[PDB]
């Protein structure tokens, strides 16, 4: 069967098929991702007159987020649903074509206008002080939107050419490393000026950062990590990327905006 | 008819099939379900400024559970309509497989969020006295988090294999029982000084809390309560499950949260 | 072909089939129903601020009556035109059993959470005199809910068993005139202390309550009214039963919330 | 292949057939109206703070209108893509009876509710002087009620039965003409104690009124406003009557509300 | 296969059809499009008590063109995955004509309604100098519905007839040169008075305007762009067409209003 540029998923479900488990547990995965999104979409509105009107803007950018990620999660969840049908005969779930391959393209470009918002939303919690506010917020959109157009470029080829998949990961790498390098410094001057308390909060905000945002690469190279015909190359691998992107996007925007409102909170008299 | 690891709901409809009254009934019960829960989300909203403000956060947990339990309980009910089709020959619903294995998975990941934030609303309403407020916290959302997984683990196998569904079943009881423990706490510190009228609610929380959450391992068993081959072993043990699990959700989550709100006017001034 | 315990809709759709009115009409009565919900739902939220504070518990609960109506009621509408597809060959809508039999089921649970909450909102309006708040509704609550419950039970063999439709409408018809006792104590005893104007708006309430909520025994009764093989036992009492129901719903639960405003306004200083 | 009592368009689906233009601009027509409904009903909510209390109730009831316009208007679009499949071999859009006959009745009951709302919003903006407010209210309601279930009668025969097409078409103009009536003596008393401005947007209210209503009765002949094999009885008669009824429905609700509330604040200090 | 007068993307999918990349991405940038739209709605509904009551009305006009522009361009996603189906042996999305033909129609009435909204808004914000208002306004509206309707008409002609696609472009072209006439006077006339913050802003929202508003016409000649039988005479210029879109209405609509509401602000004390 000729499938071509297309994830990793529809040529497990084209050939082994998916058990009621993997399926299921994708599905469900799936499902939690966009229900916890219209769970903190309502969170952030009903506690922006928790903190001063200056820090307002940042439950209303957590709010942003929250709707696109809800929107674009959903259609996800329903491709996943649709392009996988059970065989009474064997027992498992394989790919329908009638519904479409699966991609995780509805994800990355969650990504394309969330990673600019959620780099631009601390910056209305925090105080820069030798950095230009202007300056870090071009950086930080300039390689986000880099980061995220290459990475999307690679994941078409995850399976019909390893190479150019690779390639296009390293270049997106490249611009990752710059948003780490740049968030550092607006925290180490963040934490300049604000109470230890403040402190506290924007050290245990860097490790989730630094955490969460690592898992999506994580999650890219998924069915590749214990190399080609490995373990992580069947349905296994297919459960575990969908659970680690969840796990990752609820960090890094879900609880991410929480610490940030938190943080807020504090700085607010 | 090969189905491997599926929920007991499956098995019935491929071999018995389901009656007008059996099908109907479970699709109106779930329908009412997630009809509760958006209904439940409107009266804590409109409902906030009716309590001091230390108290509001009460209200938009609660928000928080209703949303994510109308979402997650919507896609159960809708499993259900779309797992089960009519035969005309006979009169009864068999499984129809082109809209997938009936699993009550979306249900089990809904508690997942939900746990963690209905035993956590409450430490907002009451005062501990010789318990750390963290402590409590952390010891509802690990285990609850446990209890949650296990069970979900368990679920897969009520068919396929009893030995497992059997013993993560008792895992999970394990964590419940904790729980229950740290709960008894909190209700008995939280009764110290506040008024009667305060008491006499906590008490019925109590009761509340102890007899909805008993009901969900009941419905985790419901399929065998009359041993195998037994009396619930049919569709009769389907509508019962389904009902059980619908009076526990209105319970645990709607009523709770109305009792708390109650319980948070009480202690305002 | 067998369709055993249900609706006699479906037994009028499985034989003689639904002329173009008939089918198009029950599609429009249903549709404007769930419409007037969402309607209904608005106004209540945008006055809410046009009452005292100790009277708002009233749009509450009307808001909280909408919302689960609306969706209740929507998916009545989608289990009606879903049931029934258009032969080309004779022009008529005949019984699609792959959407499932038409059951008036989604509008009996509707009732069960409804007629609770409609009937303990008139409590928040006006002032019993020598009668116990609790004990009102309580009464309410449990007749309420035994009516429903044994009426819901009846429905299904409104067809297969003539006989079990009737004892179960007996019983639930007790529990009915109960239930209009009660009632209409508590609109003498709230006429007791108001103005003129008040107790105007009460006499045309409880008007409103008796022809309305007489309106559902009529419709479960709707296919036998002419006797068996009556007028009434074909497409035209389809018609009639959702065309009663509606009228039913917008008089009991829109009108009625409307009449409770005007009166709380009246109240209100 | 018999329709029976069916719209006029189902005719020209199953036997000509409707080409992309035709068939397109409908559903882009159709589109648009659900469209600006939803637009028009968060316009209404935005602006109720804008006019003083008194007036308010014009803004809420015109929200009201748009909800309701937006449901009917919505099913009735679905209604059009569902009815009619595109036929390869051809390159023409033909009735798809799976999908059920097209009908005109989801906005015939729109009508019903919304009538009565538009003619009774007035009477919170302008003052009348001879007239009594219940009269004039109750008039409106009657004919409005009368006017719109004689018209939903005679369109399901305006080709099964021309006579009665037009004989209730004709009872329907009669409540018609009576509601202009009324409508001008509302104008007349409204015009009396107010600025020349608030005479001037009257003024424009009424042609607004008496054109956009006069459209609608025009939409109901269109078919046979050239005759019999006219040209208006073709795919063109079609898109003519559904593109009348969306600039009707604009223009008297969502533009007639606009000016109200411009009224509201004229009157407004 | 006979198509008629249908868009180009329809000649595409039914001859050559599109790839995995082609037709993913054309569903993400769609997809990418409406989530965009809801995301801009509770920004400028969460911002409106930012600036003073006098500037609001630009955030109202916001809100109601990205709910219209929403559910028009959802509407337009969903036309795109019904419209192209996968087909198994070679591996390629192809024309499904039960989903009906894909038409960018529903983009062209989301103009007729915004277009008005759009240029009308910033009136709101800027003051006329010698311009009169009402002037100003009555030529946009005029020019503005010329403009959509002259190229709705030419876009069902891209393929059958490339002489009136080009006729009706160059007289859309007219209305569009004279719309950017009065917006360049707009502009000049809005920079006196105010401060050169606000002047500095005028400037960015005259380049986004005029930038923004010529990818529309491009849009429109994407196809030919390379001339007949050329390079985006294929799957290429169906991704870039779509793409363009996207980007326009991104910056056209979100970006041009949260520009406004910066100078609002500016402009506010
Ligand atoms: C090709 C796609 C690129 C995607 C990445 C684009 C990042 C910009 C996102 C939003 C800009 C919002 C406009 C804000 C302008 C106001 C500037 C300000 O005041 O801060
Ligand atoms: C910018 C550079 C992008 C390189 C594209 C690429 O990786 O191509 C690899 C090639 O296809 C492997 O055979
Ligand atoms: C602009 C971006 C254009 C990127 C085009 C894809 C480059 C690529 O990697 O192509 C691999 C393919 O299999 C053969 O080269
Ligand atoms: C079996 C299903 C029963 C579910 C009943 C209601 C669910 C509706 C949810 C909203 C609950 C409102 C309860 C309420 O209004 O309580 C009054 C309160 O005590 C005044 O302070
Ligand atoms: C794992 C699934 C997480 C569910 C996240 C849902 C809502 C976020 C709101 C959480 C708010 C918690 C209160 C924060 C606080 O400390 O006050
Ligand atoms: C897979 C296993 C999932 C376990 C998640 C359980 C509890 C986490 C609750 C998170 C609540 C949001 C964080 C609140 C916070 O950070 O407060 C400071
Ligand atoms: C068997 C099905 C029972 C169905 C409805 C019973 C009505 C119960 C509805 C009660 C929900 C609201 C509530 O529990 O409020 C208690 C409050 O203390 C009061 O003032
Ligand atoms: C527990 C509720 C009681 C449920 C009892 C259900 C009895 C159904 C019934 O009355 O049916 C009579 C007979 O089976 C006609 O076929
Ligand atoms: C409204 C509800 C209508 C019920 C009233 C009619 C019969 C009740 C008498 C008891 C039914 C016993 C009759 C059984 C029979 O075969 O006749
Ligand atoms: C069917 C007829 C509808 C027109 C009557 C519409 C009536 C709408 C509700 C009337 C109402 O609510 O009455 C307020 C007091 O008087
Ligand atoms: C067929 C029935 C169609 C009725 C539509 C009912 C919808 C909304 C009710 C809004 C309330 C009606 C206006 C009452 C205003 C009022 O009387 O306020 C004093
Ligand atoms: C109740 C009113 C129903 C009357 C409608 C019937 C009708 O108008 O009859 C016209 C035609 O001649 C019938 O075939
Ligand atoms: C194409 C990719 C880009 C899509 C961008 C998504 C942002 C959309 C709406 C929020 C507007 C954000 C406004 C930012 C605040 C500006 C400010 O406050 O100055
Ligand atoms: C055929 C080509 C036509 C060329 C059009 C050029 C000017 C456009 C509009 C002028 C109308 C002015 C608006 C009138 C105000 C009302
Ligand atoms: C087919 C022609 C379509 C043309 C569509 C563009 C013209 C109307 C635009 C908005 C009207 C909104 C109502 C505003 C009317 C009141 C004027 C005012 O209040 O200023
Ligand atoms: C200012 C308002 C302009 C209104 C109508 C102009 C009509 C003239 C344009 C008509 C275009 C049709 C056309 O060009 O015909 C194609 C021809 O058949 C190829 O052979
Ligand atoms: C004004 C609307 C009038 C629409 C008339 C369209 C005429 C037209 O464009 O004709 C092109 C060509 O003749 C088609 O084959
Ligand atoms: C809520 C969305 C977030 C936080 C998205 C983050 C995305 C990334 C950090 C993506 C990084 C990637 C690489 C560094 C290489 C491979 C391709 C990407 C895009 C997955
Ligand atoms: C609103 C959701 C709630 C209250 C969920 C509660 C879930 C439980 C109490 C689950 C308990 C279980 C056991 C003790 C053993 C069997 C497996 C479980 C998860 C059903
Ligand atoms: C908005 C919902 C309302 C007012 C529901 C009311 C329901 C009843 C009054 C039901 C009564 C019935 C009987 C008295 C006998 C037959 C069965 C019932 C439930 C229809
Ligand atoms: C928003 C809805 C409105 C303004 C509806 C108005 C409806 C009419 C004016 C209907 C009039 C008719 C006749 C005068 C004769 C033919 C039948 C009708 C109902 C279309
Ligand atoms: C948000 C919607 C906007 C800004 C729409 C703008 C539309 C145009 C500027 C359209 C212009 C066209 C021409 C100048 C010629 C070809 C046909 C059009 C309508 C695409
Ligand atoms: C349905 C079987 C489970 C019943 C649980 C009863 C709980 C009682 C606790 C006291
Ligand atoms: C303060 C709260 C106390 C409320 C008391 C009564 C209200 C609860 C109503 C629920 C009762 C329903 C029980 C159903 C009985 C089983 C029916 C079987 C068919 C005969
Ligand atoms: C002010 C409250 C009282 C309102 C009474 C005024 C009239 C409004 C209700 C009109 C009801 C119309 C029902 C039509 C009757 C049956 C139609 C027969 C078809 C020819
Ligand atoms: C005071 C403002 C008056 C204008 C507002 C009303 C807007 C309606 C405009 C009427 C034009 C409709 C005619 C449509 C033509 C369709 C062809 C009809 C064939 C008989
Ligand atoms: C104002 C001056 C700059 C205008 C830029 C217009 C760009 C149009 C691009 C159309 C698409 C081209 C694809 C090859
Ligand atoms: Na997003
Ligand atoms: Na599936
Ligand atoms: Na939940
Ligand atoms: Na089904
Ligand atoms: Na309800
Ligand atoms: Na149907
Ligand atoms: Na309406
Ligand atoms: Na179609
Ligand atoms: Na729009
Ligand atoms: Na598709």
């Amino acid at each position: 069967q000729e499938l071509g540029n297309a994830n990793f998923e529809n040529f497990i479900g084209a050939t082994e098929g998916f058990s009621e488990i993997a399926y299921q547990f994708t599905s469900h995965i799936l499902t939690l991702g966009y229900a916890v999104m219209l769970a903190g979409l309502l969170y952030f509105i009903l506690t922006i007159k928790n903190v001063d009107k200056k820090f307002q803007m940042s439950n209303i950018l957590s709010a942003v987020v929250m709707v696109s990620a809800f929107l674009l999660l959903y259609a996800q969840a329903q491709n996943w649903t649709s392009s996988f049908t059970f065989n009474e005969e064997v027992g498992r779930y394989f790919l329908d074509p009638s519904g479409d391959l699966f991609n995780n393209g509805y994800r990355y470009l969650n990504w394309l206008i969330d990673v600019p918002m959620l780099l631009f939303q601390i910056l209305f919690v925090v105080s820069l002080t030798t950095s230009k506010f202007s300056s870090v917020r071009n950086q930080f959109w300039f390689s986000g939107a880099m980061m995220i157009i290459t990475g999307y470029i690679g994941q078409f080829y995850e399976v019909s050419n390893l190479t150019a998949f690779l390639v296009w990961g390293a270049i997106s790498s490249a611009f990752f490393f710059h948003i780490l390098w740049v968030m550092k410094k607006v925290i180490n001057e963040g934490k300049e000026g604000i109470s230890p308390a403040g402190q506290k909060i924007l050290s245990n905000i860097w490790i989730l950062f630094l955490i969460s945002w690592t898992l999506y690469p994580g999650a890219y190279l998924m069915p590749y990590l214990t190399g080609v015909d490995g373990f992580l190359y069947s349905e296994d691998g297919v459960m575990a990327r969908q659970l680690v992107y969840t796990i990752a996007d609820v960090s890094s925007k879900v609880i991410y905006g929480v610490l940030l409102g938190n943080l807020a909170i504090t700085l607010s008299k």
